[PDB]
């Protein structure tokens, strides 16, 4: 599995392609059998076709924006956590959600299981 | 408690923080299920129970020196589970160091915490 440090690596890797906006890197980071539970509670969505539209429906617009808070924390195992913060225009209003992605990386450094953590509590309208 | 509301979810995290940061074992210990696991850092062997978790949290907390505190929010969903940064400060070769964390907890239907994975390596261990 990928090691702590190429864990921090891949998950900063992560942000950065959502902070571009770029849909399609983003989806090739993904493993064939990846799962996305986001936000954590909702049911999994699963199969390349569906992550995809679940980007394109997320950052399609352009104008989202994606930074880490701190640090990622990365284990031995292949996993690691990341604080960030994420702003974005909804219905006119600017805002700012902060979120905790949770991701485990397969044995050759493709994501395959990603939880993010967020609710409305984490939502601030700027 | 009933199963916790994302907002009643941030309050019990910080919570928790507040009493490692005191070193209230026993008062952590409490906030757990019974029958909790924990998995410190993530990726060894889970530890069950309240016996064993106060065991874990005196090895790591009783020799006193360890604060720790919130580096940003606590992020919370709406079935009972939520996700935190923190960092802990403690003493190493003498002299200050620290360690960044990501605690993910999941409460019970009780408002006690059944699961919780800490998510840490030695990659998050920095000094002056
Ligand atoms: C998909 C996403 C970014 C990538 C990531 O890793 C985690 C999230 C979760 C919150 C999403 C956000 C994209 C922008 C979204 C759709 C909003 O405008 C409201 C909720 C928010
Ligand atoms: C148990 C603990 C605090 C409560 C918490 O939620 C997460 C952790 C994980 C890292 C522990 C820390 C306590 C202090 C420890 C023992 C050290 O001096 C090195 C590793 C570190
Ligand atoms: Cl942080
Ligand atoms: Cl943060
Ligand atoms: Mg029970």
């Amino acid at each position: 599995l990928p090691t702590a440090q190429e864990v921090q690596g891949l998950m900063a890797r992560y942000i950065e392609l959502v902070d571009v906006g770029d849909i399609e890197a983003i989806v090739q980071m993904y493993a064939d059998d990846a799962t996305v539970e986001d936000p954590f509670g909702q049911p999994p969505i699963h199969g390349r076709e569906q992550i995809a539209a679940f980007y394109r429906q997320g950052l399609g617009g352009g104008k989202v924006r994606a930074c880490l808070t701190g640090p990622v924390r990365a284990s031995h195992n292949g996993c690691g956590a990341m604080p960030f913060r994420v702003e974005m225009v909804w219905n006119g209003q600017p805002c700012a959600l902060d979120v905790i992605d949770v991701m485990r990386f397969d044995e050759h450094g493709r994501i395959q299981t990603m939880q993010a953590y967020w609710s409305e509590v984490n939502l601030s309208v700027r």
